[PDB]
C-alpha cells in the first residue's frame, strides 16, 4: 500500500456502508478495489 489508487478512483461509502471505489472514467462501482 505504498502508491495509492489510480487517478479517478472516487472513495465512495455507499447507503448500507460499504466503502466502494467509483472510477470516474468508466463509473466503475466496485467495492473490492481496481488492485490487491
Amino acid at each position: 500500500g505504498s502508491p495509492p489508487l489510480p487517478p479517478g478512483w472516487e472513495e465512495k461509502v455507499d447507503n448500507l456502508g460499504r466503502t466502494y471505489y467509483v472510477n470516474h472514467n468508466n463509473r466503475s462501482t466496485q467495492w473490492h478495489r481496481p488492485s490487491l
